[PDB]
């Protein structure tokens, strides 16, 4: 079937055996270390284990944040983010998201991104546009008093500054989910110079947002090519117009 | 009815009212300005008359935001926030929350913070415990690393020193809806030290941090005292501990 409804399965049943267990920080414990780095804990797991139940059986190529990477050698690869900020979710915070990236040929193909608490789908096909539930959504019209953004900066970033410039703070703890909080228009822009963000959690947004005028830009200025690795930590700075994206490009 | 039962019941009452709002940007129109100078919008009015429908009935005081300040003459009186955060709210942001504070002779007694999206209920009786939907919710418990504060500061306020500290920021753009995540045991402080934050926003949620272990100060290392009002607007310092109150307390 289409990669839409494969995705849009894979969410509900993701959605199922671990909503209940949202915020319920004490039955959750570290069953194991991403190839990333990071600490895998056991509510990823068993959404990732519960996603490989669908995409083993496609023999697509495969990429997420706990397993790392399962080659089978083809066209088509499958990128996905069981939980994205489970920390969110550990901690009741109701801001975490299901990543699913499709990729041809390391080509965006597909893309869907689910926001459980609001029962919001984010799908967009590279050609066709982004939708949010079956709604067309592009990006906003920017506008300099009244930009709100989201960062993640470095150490070397004057914050002063982008507090002087920036109308409205809010830090949000999913990447990959924050994107999608631009490609329907509710900030002007959100970056991470912090390289901590990997493949994995923007993948999947990475398309949509495009769809809706994103403007993903590299720590220079250059728009952001990553590649399709489980690690590989990279810098990012979705912008939603040619002037937001510059006033990071003064702050950075 | 208890007080309780009247908080838990006037919200599922604005619950089916203004949830069809939420992010509904288009659908809401300004109606007036409210006492503190802030915007009153309509899923904001509408929901406030709701909570006036049940407490008009009652010979007490009212202290709510849009309102401002219906008095009564009685020793019991009532401090709402419709909605706290009116901003998440209209614009697909599902950080919002209901607020309903009860105080007898300026003091507390009953607090109630309904946040919708999760379907919490956060409330607290003075000396009786502050729970999460019957579960005992208790404050965290200092750790050095692990400090995960959000916050709203000053421009005097050292930006890169705090940074240097805590180990995780997040900032959803609703004090009041936040403090509580400091009574849950989620964050490990939160600051307002651009005097916006006023009565009805921490009322409600003051008797539930308190209720609960958490210290709250105002900038100068001190017991934070406010009056019952619409106006005014205070700092205030929602924090786990001292040692964290000490690292606040130091930064600005
Ligand atoms: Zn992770
Ligand atoms: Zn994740
Ligand atoms: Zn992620
Ligand atoms: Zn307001
Ligand atoms: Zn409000
Ligand atoms: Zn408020």
């Amino acid at each position: 079937m289409k990669w839409d409804e494969i995705g849009k399965n894979i969410a509900k049943e993701i959605e199922k055996e671990i909503l209940p267990y949202f915020g319920r920080k004490d039955k959750s414990y570290v069953v194991g270390t991403s190839p990333s780095g990071d600490e895998t804990e056991i509510f990823d797991k068993i959404s990732e284990d519960i996603a490989l139940k669908y995409l083993k059986s496609l023999n697509v190529n495969i990429v997420s944040e706990e397993l790392g990477v399962i080659d089978n050698s083809s066209e088509w690869t499958v990128v996905i983010d069981p939980i994205d900020g489970s920390f969110n979710f550990i901690n009741g915070i109701p801001f975490f998201a299901f990543c699913f990236g499709v990729f041809k040929n390391n080509e965006p193909y597909y893309g869907l991104t689910y926001e459980f608490l609001t029962k919001s789908f984010y799908e967009a096909y590279k050609g066709k546009g982004a939708y949010l539930n079956g709604r067309k959504i592009k990006v906003k019209d920017f506008n300099p008093n009244n930009i709100v953004i989201s960062y993640y900066p470095s150490k070397k970033i004057d914050l002063e500054k982008l507090r002087n410039k920036v109308k409205r703070v809010r830090i949000f703890g999913a990447f990959g989910l924050e994107m999608c909080y631009v490609a329907k228009g509710t900030l002007d822009a959100v970056f991470d110079v912090r390289p901590k963000v990997r493949a994995v959690d923007i993948a999947s947004s990475y398309i949509i947002c495009k769809e809706a005028g994103a403007l993903i830009t590299d720590e220079n200025g250059d728009e952001l090519k990553f590649d399709l690795n489980a690690t590989d930590r990279l810098n990012i700075i979705v912008a939603n117009s040619k002037e937001m994206l510059d006033i990071i490009l003064d702050l950075l």
